[PDB]
């Protein structure tokens, strides 16, 4: 394969993951919230910037393992292929971002193992 | 900081638009990044999904891009990915944007 | 600012070394990232990239307590190529200053 | 193909590109200097050096287009290796963001 766009996204599980057994095998999907932060001089702390939302998809053993491990609020690191999609929702054409995950882990920077 | 960086190799898909804003020069263009896969039952590369991005540049990058980029040009773009749902200009309120740090004509193609 | 970000999926290759400094906790460990290619009718190992991974603050504390040799991990951080010339003889090594580390749910 | 480490490096050509006649075909290599900068105006931090390799049309084009000092964007596969950090380049371009 060529010219896939890889992404690594560090964020929080934003929806309860959904597991489905398909003919092609196990599948899991969840929403991931990735919030950029910037250092404020006027407040002397980190302040939230833009939040990117992604729909994260996993398959095979990653799906099976994720289905037992991930819950809303969990800080995670996700690596995978970015897919920018256009679809109709509430009768409007809208662009959205999917990550076809290759690796997912609970982020040790923001929680214990 | 938790910005999502992206490096995208694709083609300029729309004629770039240059705008002089109060904040300085700005350029935007659409970038088409098409994945390809090797076909065994045929010979060559076959096209998969195309990711479309709106690429934004400012300052010197905008000034230089405005004189250099045209539809069809193969380019390499590095920048910050912004998946947007509150766009207040143009005809769509959603976008997948790249706020470009670096852009170059791709010498591979 | 021109930092080079990297995301590496590999295995912990050395026991992490944890140091409690006055400036805060620090940890380092070696990470092995092995490329694989299809076909023997399976995956075969290609080149292994070795990195020294560094972390600080809560990430150092948490990684120290949870990582052991062999563990599959995903690491995101800043790549630093360290080049040390002595007597015209140059020793290069690749460091990752980690922002995020997790046990990889794909392989465990 | 699995678990290759991609990277995108934005830096300056540090050595004149040179030709290598490999068994896999004609190739070009050059040294790339990637210097992080931090705001105080900008001050230089650590410089990462890579050996960048290209083949086929990318090599031919790079050989005719690149010179020492040129700001460039390089995308490719990182190979940490006599030791070195190599990038097997997929895309190289002159960076429109910068001046020599």
């Amino acid at each position: 394969s060529m010219n896939e766009i890889m992404i690594c996204a560090v964020g929080n599980v934003a929806t309860t993951p959904v597991f489905r057994d398909l003919a092609n095998g196990p599948s899991v999907r969840f929403r991931l919230a990735v919030t950029a932060r910037y250092w404020d001089r006027e407040k002397n702390a980190w302040t939230d910037g833009h939040t990117n939302f992604f729909t994260v998809w996993a398959n095979r053993q990653l799906a099976t393992n994720a289905s037992g491990s991930l819950a809303v609020g969990d800080p995670v690191v996700v690596q995978g292929r970015l897919k920018v999609r256009t679809d109709v929702r509430e009768g409007q054409s809208r662009t959205s971002a999917d990550i076809d995950a290759v690796a997912i882990g609970h982020d040790l920077a923001r929680g214990t193992a």
